[PDB]
Order: C-alpha cells, then sequence, then structure tokens
C-alpha cells in the first residue's frame, strides 16, 4: 500500500470522505495507506476530524453516532467532496440498521449531490460478516441508484484487502 495513491491519482483534484459508525474500522484503513502527514483536527469540541493530504488527494475521517450541533459543519466538508467511503462492520448486525440510518443522512444531503459512494463491507474476516449482497438488501442501497455512483466492497482494513481495489474503483470513476 506504500504511495500507491500517488502512482494511481498523481495529484487529480480528489477529496475524500471517509465515514461510518464507531467501531468500523476507518482509523485502521486511513492509517494503512500511507498517505502522508495526519492532522487530527478538532474543528469543534465533540468533533474529532482527522485529515491526510498527498500530492492532491485530501482524506478527512469522523464517526458518526450523534451530536447534532456539529452537523452544519459536518456539511461545510461535504462541500467540494469527489467520494464518500462509508465503512460498515460487516461482522456486528444488530448495528446495521444504525448504519444504514447514518450513511442515508449523509448521502442524500444536498452538498452531496451525485457524490460516488463506496460502501465498504469492513470485517469480512470475521465468522458471520454479512455478505455484500446481503448489506445492499438491508442498506435498500437501490435507492440510491438513481443519483449515485456506488458500490460495495468487501474489506478486511488489518490485511489491506479491498483497499487497493476501493482506491482503483474510485479513480476510474474520477475526473
Ligand atoms: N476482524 C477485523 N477487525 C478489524 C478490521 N478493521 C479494524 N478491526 C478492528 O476494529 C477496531 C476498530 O478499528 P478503528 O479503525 O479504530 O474503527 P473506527 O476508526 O471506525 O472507530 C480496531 O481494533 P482495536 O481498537 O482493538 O485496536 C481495529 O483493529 C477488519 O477488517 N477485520
Ligand atoms: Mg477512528
Amino acid at each position: 500500500m506504500g504511495g500507491l495513491v500517488s502512482k494511481l491519482f498523481k495529484n487529480r483534484e480528489m477529496r475524500i470522505l471517509m465515514l461510518g459508525l464507531d467501531n468500523a474500522g476507518k482509523t485502521t484503513i486511513l492509517y494503512k495507506l500511507k498517505l502522508g502527514k495526519t492532522s487530527k483536527t478538532v474543528p469543534t469540541v465533540g468533533f474529532n476530524v482527522e485529515t491526510v493530504k498527498h500530492k492532491n488527494v485530501s482524506f478527512a475521517v469522523w464517526d458518526c453516532g450523534g451530536q447534532e450541533r456539529i452537523r452544519p459543519l459536518w456539511r461545510h466538508y461535504f462541500t467540494g467532496t469527489n467520494a464518500l467511503i462509508y465503512v460498515v462492520d460487516s461482522s456486528d448486525v444488530d448495528r446495521l440498521e444504525e448504519s444504514k440510518q447514518e450513511l442515508f443522512r449523509i448521502v442524500t444531503d444536498k452538498e452531496l449531490t451525485n457524490c460516488l459512494l463506496v460502501v465498504l463491507a469492513n470485517k469480512q474476516d470475521v465468522d458471520g460478516a454479512v455478505k455484500p449482497k446481503d448489506l445492499i438488501e438491508r442498506f435498500q442501497l437501490n435507492k440510491l441508484t438513481g443519483e449515485h455512483t456506488w458500490s460495495v466492497i468487501p474489506t478486511i482494513a488489518i490485511d489491506g484487502t479491498g483497499l487497493v481495489e476501493t482506491l482503483n474503483w474510485i479513480s476510474s470513476h474520477s475526473k
């Protein structure tokens, strides 16, 4: 994964948001990419955002799951986003409906109009993980097909499995 972002994009404009419930595995993925200097920001208290930047590829990572006063500021980070990576704990069935509701509250925002969506069915390396097609039905991702390029990619963050495919896919669909 060392540098793979660089040889893939080579400083095209690419502003990625990577979100999901806590425990889904985002920070693991962020660090696997070896993207460069992480900058852990607190735009306001109760809102921990971690941003990395390489050439022209920007990442911004935070956990969903509450604290409404910081949502007008979520929308500030939405503006100009070129791709949303939404990470899901595939092995946590009783939290899938939570994760579903938070995904739809983000992806249908007007500031994310037509935004590309990769749903990472992460922790597929745990017994009992839901399959991508299962997650598609549970999440009713068909409702987003009219206006969002989307894919569900099975990943194993701690291995890096699926992460190269994820970046290649985003790249193939971008300017
Ligand atoms: N089986 C499996 N486990 C994963 C995977 N990705 C992350 N885990 C683990 O799940 C926990 C959540 O990781 P983290 O990146 O902090 O989630 P978050 O940033 O979305 O809150 C981590 O363990 P710890 O917090 O204990 O260090 C992490 O090592 C995966 O792909 N497969
Ligand atoms: Mg984290």
